[PDB]
């Protein structure tokens, strides 16, 4: 997991060293000791080896020092608490498949979320975790930073054109904190007063992304989290309203796969009306053949372009992408 305790026993010339294994290992993944310095830190080395923000490799052919997991983590909290976004780090925190979810609070007392990229994570299970190793820590590391890089561009678009998405606050590395929103993952909701509003609303998102360019393609209930409004002229009426999160995996409505992505996204909506509120609905679809048409029009924004906005090259791209379908495809 991640485990902060060594955070403010750190000093500046650890912050240093630290930052240099990260620097130096934008070329070699195996810094050597001489290099680090270019970039007396053999204390600071000794220092974030035991708190395990770094570890040797002495294998054979190569001699030095690869950047942690944890050291990463470490680098990207330090650049939050250096700008002020992140004060302190709460107990609370939530271990996902191909993320990890921390609730931090600002130096006001204002809680936030801490959002870690967590791409190419496997656990193991005992016959009688880790990282898939067919690629290298700094491939990790590095797809884990473009997803984090993609979701706050795309967060930055859909907050800034009024859709239900989390403010993004801030971004560095694999790393994103966000705002605390009150509102609850739709799994763990048990029933709603009015079945066909509520998809009515979440098939409208779907149209509303689409119409600017967007697939969010993972569309779970995990991802679909819902707010209850206690009305002022009766406390007994509820409204309910969506709220979408998790975008490193949005693709264009340009996609060459683009309609399956949609009709996926619908027909689980569909899917999960249907066995959790045993709600069907009698529209049919909405089809791909008749989004694309509206896309981008009426003056909407193409919200898909807010990548290319951010010096994601094609490369880039393509190689998230890659790690993601990947992701996806071995759940």
């Amino acid at each position: 997991k991640l485990d902060t305790r060594a955070m403010r026993h750190l000093t500046a010339e650890d912050w240093r060293v630290l930052t240099a294994v990260e620097m130096g290992s934008k070329n070699h993944e195996i810094v050597p000791t001489p290099l680090i310095e270019k970039i007396g830190v053999h204390k600071s080395i000794a220092t974030l080896a035991k708190a395990g923000l770094i570890a040797r490799m002495k294998e054979a052919k190569y001699d030095g020092y690869r950047l942690t997991y944890g050291g990463l983590d470490y680098l990207a909290l330090h650049t939050h608490a250096a700008r002020k976004d992140v004060y302190s780090v709460g107990s609370r925190i939530g271990v996902g498949k191909e993320s990890d979810i921390m609730i931090v609070a600002d130096e006001k007392g204002k809680q936030k979320v801490l959002k870690i990229h967590r791409l190419g994570r496997i656990s193991f299970r005992t016959v009688k975790r880790d990282y898939l190793r067919n690629r290298s820590t700094g491939s990790w590391m590095y797809l884990s930073r473009l997803a984090a890089i993609k979701e706050f561009a795309f967060m930055k678009a859909l907050y800034e054109e009024g859709f239900p998405v989390p403010e993004p606050i801030a971004q560095s590395r694999h790393t994103i904190v966000m705002s605390l929103v009150d509102a609850l993952p739709m799994r763990q909701v048990s029933s709603v007063p009015d079945p066909a509003s509520l998809y009515a609303d979440l098939i409208a998102l779907i149209l509303r992304l689409a119409k600017h360019g967007l697939i969010h393609g993972d569309f779970n209930e995990f991802n679909i989290l819902i707010r209850e409004e206690k009305d002022a002229e009766d406390p007994s009426s509820i409204t309910l309203t969506p709220i979408i999160i998790d975008f490193p995996q949005m693709v264009s409505m340009d996609h060459p796969n683009a309609e399956m992505y949609f009709d996926r996204d619908v027909q689980c909506i569909k899917r999960f009306f249907e066995r959790r509120f045993h709600f069907v609905s009698t529209t049919p679809g909405p089809f791909y053949k008749d989004a694309k048409k509206t896309v981008g029009k009426d003056g909407a924004k193409r919200l898909d372009a807010a990548l290319e906005a951010s010096g994601f090259t094609k490369k880039m791209a393509k190689d998230l992408e890659a790690a993601i379908r990947e992701q996806q495809e071995s759940r």
